[PDB]
DNA sequence: AGGATCCT
DNA sequence: AGGATCCT
């Protein structure tokens, strides 16, 4: 549906949603904080040409998961929507007189280094993660670690944190494969 | 995405493209054939407004999945596509300048009362039937009836037969619920 | 209930 | 590998 962007068209965009994000809630515009606003996906790993734009949205509390993407909102910029929930919502936004696809993701404050690391991928390497902690039974996922469907809370804050305590090494999203 | 359509006018649009379907295959385009077409979800159940129009394409030839859906062709007729696979297909039509969903399906001809009496719905009815199979082991769905994942090959050709053989009482698709 | 397509 | 949204 939507064009290629180079990965610096793609920080242009990513720049001026940072300030523009906002979210209709009981008739008010509630403004989306730059700081809640992580770009995720083949920008964050630099890839030169993009399929799409993607942004992960730190949202406070769990009772907004139903108010944000649904009612997601975009100062100035025309959008249509091609699917939406409370988790993911993936929008064709005009821009400079092309159509681009921008998918939105959400997270809540306990999940955000597993959301995060989950969302900067790339496939091959989340399956590699993945394969390798579920022989030892255990579970990961862009909400957390789980064993045995239970959340196992690990005493972690980044996703540098995360990486380490799910012993694996560390390497920059680029190198990530 | 699509507008609203009357039983009517979906029945209208049904009989359109009863003769006017295609595919592209090494750069030949291939007509479906109307014995091959089977309008299946809500306009089956004579629902009297409908969201989207549902036809179930038998396709004869499993190798031919990889090229009917994917490059489905509407003689005349504009559209764009939302999702596309070898199963589904979901376009967006131009009709009488408004536009509609056109949900396309595919099944194989072993597949077919399998996949009639799952496109017809509803989703309620779908929902206690195979909570009652599930019960005695049994998977059903689109493609057959299953127990332990393995295909149990029943003596049936058409849907009514089908329903008989799995223990159930016979209904007309409007009052299936 | 069960599966398809699409997201990383 | 794992999940979201959408299809009946
Ligand atoms: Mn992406
Ligand atoms: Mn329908």
């Amino acid at each position: 549906g939507g064009g290629m962007l180079t990965l610096i068209q793609g920080k242009k965009i990513v720049n001026h949603l940072r300030s523009r994000l906002a979210f209709e809630y009981n008739g008010q515009l509630i403004k989306i904080l730059s700081k809640n606003i992580v770009a995720v996906g083949s920008l964050r790993r630099e890839e030169k040409m993009l399929n799409d734009v993607d942004l992960l949205i730190i949202v406070p509390e769990k009772k907004l998961l139903k108010h944000v993407l649904p009612n997601i909102r975009i100062k100035g910029l025309s959008f249509s929507v091609k699917v939406c929930g409370e988790r993911k919502c993936v929008l064709f936004i005009e821009w400079e007189k092309k159509t681009y696809q921008l998918d939105l993701f959400t997270a809540l404050a306990e999940e955000k280094p597993y959301a995060i690391f989950h969302f900067t991928g790339p496939v091959s390497y989340l399956i590699r993660i993945r394969a390798a902690l579920k022989k030892k039974n255990y579970k990961l996922n862009q909400y957390g670690l789980f064993k045995n469907q239970t959340l196992v809370p690990l005493k972690i804050t980044t996703e540098k944190e995360l990486i380490k305590e799910l012993g694996f090494t560390y390497r920059i999203p680029k190198k990530r494969l």
